[PDB]
DNA sequence: CCCCCCCC
């Protein structure tokens, strides 16, 4: 029986949520001073709230191919505990981890559950944010560059890299780096309003941003401050 | 249990 995400608490292992996926990761392996394994993570949203959920190893195999982004599912039992704020933009005290107990059945998208949500920081306000801290931002993609292939000696990877320059009603332009696939797909033609959840702050250049693979980019967010942006921009931004 | 996200 279905409770909101707002209600979920480590003190009660009996719960079902009807949540829609807003972010699914790809499967990633790790190995360290502690452990070995693979995982993928999700970000969920309902009418009450949002939550990050992560499946490991044997659930990654169960569940990776049964969950896709933008769809609505019942999630039933997982592991809850304090969110590591360091590593998310997601707005919850806790954080779910699948287990052998987890069930994931498809739920009806008839209650229209919402889409990504954001807690924005003005591009003029990033001066007051810390390096490595995660931000949410909305901006006109004033301009963008072609993608290039960076070469990472530290770990031996050749990554796609695409810089984009984002401006908001303050006239402050911030450089933002896309990586990998993102760097490759992105087309900012007609200068769209982008809303990016969980972009990571960087100090290169004073303040810039790095769009991580955990970040969630919405091309023309159907949200009030996007019309507010295009409005200004087609006037003062010109 | 991850939590790396790269470069100038």
């Amino acid at each position: 029986k279905v409770v909101p995400i707002a209600s979920l608490t480590p003190y009660q292992s009996k719960w079902t949520i009807c949540a829609r996926v807003t972010n699914k990761s790809q499967i990633r392996t790790w190995s360290n001073s502690r452990g070995e394994g693979k995982l993928f993570s999700l970000e969920l949203v309902d009418e009450s709230g949002e939550i990050r959920a992560t499946a490991f190893n044997e659930q990654v195999d169960k569940f990776f191919p049964l969950i896709e982004v933008n769809k609505v599912y019942y999630f039933s039992k997982g592991t809850l505990k304090i969110a590591n704020k360091q590593f998310t933009a997601v707005k919850n005290d806790y954080e779910m981890t699948f287990n052998n107990e987890t069930s994931v059945m498809p739920c009806e998208d008839d209650h229209h559950l919402p889409t990504v949500q954001f807690d924005f920081t003005g591009i003029d306000d990033l001066e007051n944010k810390s390096k490595d801290s995660l931000v949410d931002i909305i901006g006109i993609c004033k301009s963008y560059e072609d993608a290039t292939k960076i070469t990472v000696r530290s770990n031996n990877r050749e990554v796609a890299k695409r810089n984009i320059y984002l401006m908001d009603t303050s006239g402050k332009v911030v450089t933002a780096t896309l990586w990998g696939e993102d760097a490759d797909k992105f087309d900012g033609s007609r200068q769209p309003v982008l809303a990016i959840k969980g972009a990571r702050v960087s100090d290169f250049g004073g303040r810039s941003l790095s769009v991580l693979s955990s970040s969630t980019i919405i091309a023309n967010p159907d949200i009030p401050e996007a019309y507010k942006l295009r409005g200004w921009f087609d006037a003062e931004g010109q």
